[PDB]
């Protein structure tokens, strides 16, 4: 029973649930249903819902999903890949959103910035949700997990060194193989908005445009102002509230 | 949305859902949550829902989940274990359950007959759903499973040391469960069923070293129909009193 | 070099090679490459070539193979099986012949009985020699083995109990899993005789005419006066000299 | 019938054959009998016959193999290792160098570097091949595998057990080879080549305990071409005097 799924915790009215090790905030609407990601927070700083505010005085359905919570000593989340490296997580959220949510899939959106922006591709692609609207992902996540935090790349390549590089490049790559092997076939609705003065997660953009262009895929892409930063997260927040 | 789930199939008046190759019966009550795991079917038999006929009409909040869709060759289950042989079809079963019960776990009870019991044992200690009510469950998986289906067994292996593992998957569950949940697990077995009542002695043995005392209860039949009958009125009886 | 994998033994002329565990005579000719495989001789005595007298006079090319060497207590042969139960010594035959045989493969010509008619078959079916003449082959292949040694089949079976009965399901349908995987495309030329008063064989022919059914492959069947004795292989080779 | 396998390609003026997925050149001639094996192209680089160039001049049998047609996202070989890590592949090479050879294989030389000299080793040691002239061979398979192409050793991984199978494949090779056969085995490696060096030290102490000795020469070079211009002149050295 949901209610019997609660932390305890309580973000700005909503409860917070757990399933399986997944958390998330859940306000039941209608017509529509946002799906949001949490990005990194800082270290030794709690993992965050993103974009609660722009959504609790809608009257849409409102998802919002943490990342994992290991390694414990830096628990800020593995990419939602889960220490097996599989699905197991994006599958709970799936699972989660189609029993949760009471719109279509077409009416469902996908929101998430940075590593949340990941996390909303990586479901989108695996689990068909055609709405995707994010700012600035990443491309090859082991690299930038590795600048984030050298505890959470450890724990994720494993403790076998045989295996070390292997887990990275399989990590590195591991968007970039949902990428192609999704249904081309599907009505994609993919919009990703990037920061002019992010040079970083420019190039990675040009590394995804490349993978969905050799998969005739066509994506919606809009540079806004600001860098990786809170003045392009605020255009980016302007940007998907005038889509939905 | 769970109404975009329906696979358009309807058991006794039920619709049938599928969420990530998971087949499953719903039908909201009241009170308490029953939840059934289907069993072999015979070689060439469409997979069925188990027990649905003794829950139709009551005001109960039921679910009944088939096993697997693969192999292909012989669409009958692979013991809840997913190709990679791990959690992953238990996971979505568990997020079926949690998402749309509307009762607590305590009041909600796990029944399934022979692989059925396994399905129900092995969500159960997975995810701690206390109340158990099963019968004539196998210990060791892959030395049943191989009498039913070489098919099924050979698809499942992918070779020693898988048979070892799934051979083991659910001594593995017990070895590994919560031993202080408050457990309430009932194995019944026919009478006559002597494959299975060792099998029982297997598992009891797992749960005993655990400090997990179960219930049993020798019923008339042996692995067959008179055995499920008296397994019937058993779970009745603990469901109702 | 060939001259240098002779085992010493000589049959009615022919010297004996043996490559990769395979033991075999070749004779070189013109217009046509034969092929024999040897059947279960009696306990304690030697696997033996089959049909050599009706083509040593003649021009054709000519391979006689034996099945294989183990198990050492009564190496009768394995049905033409490795002990790890695949297709290693049938691929070994399939070379041997490629490379020593100087015309196509339609017109080679697969001989044997009973035992050597499985091998006929199995090597055949796996490697697309359409031309397969044969008598009385045996259908499930563990219940026959049962029968002729009990020591072939305990070896073949393997020393873990957990795979004995896997393994023997396995082999009883070793022949019938090459009928349903072959290429239903080629234009195949198979004669399957039989004893009429062999009831057993004739059981076991109406088994695999079904599994050829199923795949929609037309056989040529011929009752032929005998049981499982020389009376059949007598009417047999009859019956093979008129179509080679 | 040998002209029946021909592929339709031609290297050099070399027809290639192909017998069980395994490509070959063939070019008969007299006195000595030369199997080259094919080593690592770069990425997205068809796989090379090697040292065709030092032999087709020659009056000697000559005989170049390609390794396996698989995996089909980056085909260029298993290290002569089926997709079911066994002696599949080596026993076709076997078969056809038995079969179309006119020399005794004392007679014969097995020619390789790299990858191309793992080949070699491995069927040598395996059918009692008395000849192995090669440079810069590994002696962790998988090690070396995973620095080339991840996406061969996933490939070849079907995920831990199969590492250590495919890592010492080759010095099973030489724990369970021939003691008693007269190896004429000499191993070259680059003077800079510290990697390789490394490796043949590994390969030293399986043939050393297995007391075989083997002949090494350090020459110029790396893991690079310097390197393989010396073998050459190297091979040519032996197999002439
Ligand atoms: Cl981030
Ligand atoms: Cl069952
Ligand atoms: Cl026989
Ligand atoms: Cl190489
Ligand atoms: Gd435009
Ligand atoms: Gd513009
Ligand atoms: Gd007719
Ligand atoms: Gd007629």
């Amino acid at each position: 029973m949901l209610s019997n799924l609660k932390t305890g915790n309580n973000i700005l009215g909503l409860p917070e649930f757990e399933l399986n090790g997944c958390r998330f905030l859940y306000k039941k609407g209608i017509e529509k249903t946002i799906i949001t990601f949490s990005a990194f927070p800082p270290k030794d700083i709690a993992q965050k819902y993103n974009y609660i505010k722009d959504f609790l005085s809608s009257n849409y359905t409102f998802l919002a999903f943490l990342d994992t919570k290991y390694p414990e000593d830096d628990a800020r989340g593995t990419y939602y890949i889960t220490n097996e490296l599989d699905n197991g997580y994006l599958q709970t959220i799936h699972c989660i959103i189609q029993l949760l949510s009471n719109t279509n899939q077409e009416d469902t959106y996908l929101l998430g910035s940075s590593k949340g922006g990941v996390g909303a591709l990586l479901l989108g692609l695996t689990y068909n949700y055609p709405n995707i609207i994010i700012n600035a992902p990443q491309a090859k996540l082991a690299d930038y997990i590795k600048t984030r935090s050298k505890t959470i790349l450890s724990y994720m390549l494993g403790t076998s060194k045989r295996f070390q590089d292997i887990n990275y490049d399989y990590i590195n790559d591991f968007l970039l193989s949902k990428i192609k092997t999704c249904d081309s076939s599907l009505k994609w609705n993919i919009h990703i908005t990037c920061g002019k003065d992010d040079s970083y997660h420019l190039n990675e953009l040009e590394i995804l445009k490349n993978e969905f262009n050799i998969k005739a895929i066509t994506i919606k892409t809009k540079l806004i102002s600001g860098g990786h930063d809170n003045e392009a997260i605020a255009h980016y927040r302007e940007y998907f509230k005038t889509i939905i």
